[PDB]
């Protein structure tokens, strides 16, 4: 029933600001850390981002709390989830380590403080001069995707006079995986790959590393690939004659983007977290503990740190009602269109991955969203505006809402900012953080017209 | 068969160097306006565009004369195509004029050496900063898509005591509207917005503006959406007792993306371009003649004037075989993946719009093409692969094919640099231009790590 829907995301509305752990009510306004987001719209142009260090450390808690019952536990954030240097430093600052998915994620990462043994990197195309600078920067780990990459690796480290640290990527067939996963290599190809490393002067095998995926729902597959990927690392053990220092499990620990559990199915809808940091640990832990208890672990999360710690503001900035008639002239419907100052430029995956992120009336966050509406963005494009509503194509905002009002997308702090792009020349976003002890301060600009003809050459 | 999608993939690939007016091969080699692209790209680092001042002005003559019959046309370039200020000097070169989606547009297409009289400017949100810079820079056309956005025009028009010269945006009902298309205003409501532009003394009325869509596949919609749009204007004139300057028809001409039309439906898969630009001019042409042959048609073609004019140029970077085995060890398939330094953050709509570009071996353009491959890309992301092929997600090759060889997607010119991105901090690439005479420079340096961080805030 459509009632039904409203009454549930009222409720919804009622407990973030109520009770969640990020949020306040002061004024009618949505606070975040305590800080009221349509004042703090007010002294930054909107469209922007808006980060919590509390809930980046809250993430990383849960994490680490996890894996408790195994102390050899190394936490390496995904960078390619986020990079602005703000949210890098507040990771750091946090304790944990950095994994990089391209020679400039690396040299980002070693700038903002981050020591070389602290950095993995990962990749399917790894060039000559992407392995030279990581190998001359004495990282502790550098993932080996293929045979044809091993060869760059050897020579390389060779003509360095660096040891080249590695873990080799083992993608198991748990069921199409020839055919749909383009990384890392066959189960059969393991042992060939580490005989191969053993004898090279200058490269150090350190063990295999898996990544099954992004927002999975269930705890099973982890743990079906992780025993794979234990199995092989015991048998190589015994044929090889050799103790691996580690093994890397990769990330994929999902985050809700839907909050009501008892009306959803994480395995139909993965908007839907379908486990949690706990029973991500609880796979990997058991089955690692059927070989070693001393090996080290290496996790590998990114969504998880920073998802639940953005929000994005954007200013109602038009609005217009559009009416369909029968040829009697007679009314068919009404169509409500608010217009924020944010489209798929600014957040992309709610385009291009369907993606699902809370939306409400920061300004008016304690009135009843009781309205019917089509939210839309500013691109000169019939496709932008948002699609993945409360009920369908359309959103609940206030009736009373009005241009000026600060509309608010929750969940945003994942894959949302390196995304972005600059079509119709509309800049990409300025970024803002709330800092631990709750005050704020801009960590990106937002991009100026000089920086957006820079790069072009003409007279 | 596979047999006769390979037979038919290879009389497409000799037509492309034996008959194609953009392409010749030399030494085996893919040539562009008789550059060797296998050359071009050693001496500038893969991926990067390379766009053809020649196929541009050929792109713009098909339109001009298109619409030989009617002497009064104007063409403006939809900048949110390509606005490379290199690629917009080319069309100012050519001696069109040019359509801006946001602010900077306006400010870059002026920048470039467009007059104000030169330049539309079109949105859905358009706040008072945007309407204050275009108004004081005189511009040929501000569209008006909202009753809300005309009050700003009225009261920014006062103040600066400039005219604002304005269409009135209508978006006809053509068999949902109201649900579906956000932009203009119903066709009720023109009437009464006239009447209010009529009355303000700094506001000047030129006529009507509708865009009905992108790479449309049949005449009749533009046919019957400008019955709707010249039946309003002529009534207009009739009861506000006016002579409108002109009419504004939009854009929409499609571009060829396959070229076996024989073999194609294009109202199932409207890569098979449905109509060409005389088409499209018929059908305009003949509805305004009903009712003034003097009248000023403006039409505004974005895709059509770039998109078969650029070629993306990428790197075989890495190759693996992956092999699945059943139960009892016996092999199930072979695939072989070719790993290209190009991947969705370069090319957004082969992922984002399930858009197809033809795919060559540009360093082996004259061999066979008569292996099936998988194409990857070199993002950290297991969705990082190119999934529009040419039979399912497989493309053909010739199976001689080498890490270091140049392939080459083709049709590439349209939408496809504005949209990049740095996920994983890949940098966004370069653009080269073959200019008129054939000669190369380049108009677009690739991001440069200091870019990457220049707009972050940190110590």
């Amino acid at each position: 029933m459509t009632d039904s829907i409203m009454q549930n995301y009222n409720q919804l509305r009622e407990q973030v600001i109520n009770g969640d752990r990020r949020f306040q009510h002061k004024d009618g306004h949505l606070c975040f850390e305590g800080v009221d987001l349509d004042a703090l719209a007010r002294q930054y142009p909107t469209p922007f981002y808006v980060f919590s260090e509390p809930e980046i450390i809250r993430n990383i808690h849960e994490i680490q709390q996890a894996f408790a019952a195994h102390k050899n536990t190394k936490t390496f954030f995904a960078s390619k989830t986020c990079s602005v240097m703000g949210v890098l430093k507040a990771i750091r600052d946090a304790g944990i380590c950095a994994e990089a998915n391209s020679q400039y994620e690396v040299r980002k990462c070693l700038e903002i403080g981050f020591r070389g043994d602290q950095i993995v990197f990962n990749g399917v195309v790894k060039k000559p001069a992407d392995l030279e600078y990581a190998i001359a920067n004495d990282l502790y780990l550098i993932n080996v995707d293929s045979l044809y990459e091993l060869e760059h690796i050897d020579a390389i480290s060779r003509k360095l006079k660096k040891v080249a640290n590695v873990c080799v990527r083992v993608e198991p067939n748990v069921p199409v995986t020839a055919f749909h996963a383009k990384s890392g290599l066959d189960l059969e190809q393991a042992e060939e790959t580490c005989r191969r490393i053993l004898a090279m002067p200058y490269v150090h095998l350190r063990g295999l590393h898996m990544h099954v995926g992004d927002q999975v729902p269930e705890s099973e597959p982890f743990a079906k690939a992780t025993k794979v990927l234990v199995d092989e690392s015991r048998r190589l053990e015994e044929v090889l004659g050799i103790k691996f220092d580690l093994i890397n499990v990769g990330g994929g620990i999902p985050v809700p983007y839907k909050y009501d559990d008892e009306n959803g199915d994480p395995l139909k809808d993965n908007m839907y977290a379908g486990i949690t940091a706990q029973d991500f640990a609880d796979a990997v832990i058991r089955e690692v503990h059927k070989w070693r208890t001393d090996v080290e672990i290496c996790i590998e999360p990114g969504r998880k740190v920073t998802g639940s710690a953005a929000v994005l503001l954007t200013e109602v900035s038009c609005e217009k009602r559009k009416t369909n008639y029968d040829l009697n002239g007679n009314v068919e419907c009404h169509v409500e269109w608010k217009f924020v100052d944010a489209g798929y430029s600014v957040l992309s995956d709610s385009q291009h991955f369907d993606w699902f992120f809370y939306v409400y009336n920061a300004s008016r966050m304690t009135a009843a969203h009781d309205a019917w509406i089509k939210l839309a963005g500013p691109l000169c494009d019939g496709g932008d505006y948002f699609h993945m509503g409360v009920k369908g194509e359309e959103f609940l905002l206030p009736k009373e809402t009005h241009v000026g009002d600060i509309v608010a997308f929750l969940d945003a702090g994942a894959y949302t900012i390196e995304s972005q792009t600059v079509y119709n020349n509309r800049p990409r976003t300025g970024v803002v953080m709330i800092d631990k002890n709750g005050d704020t301060r801009l960590i990106r600009r937002e991009d100026s017209y000089e920086d957006m003809v820079k790069y072009d050459i003409y007279l």
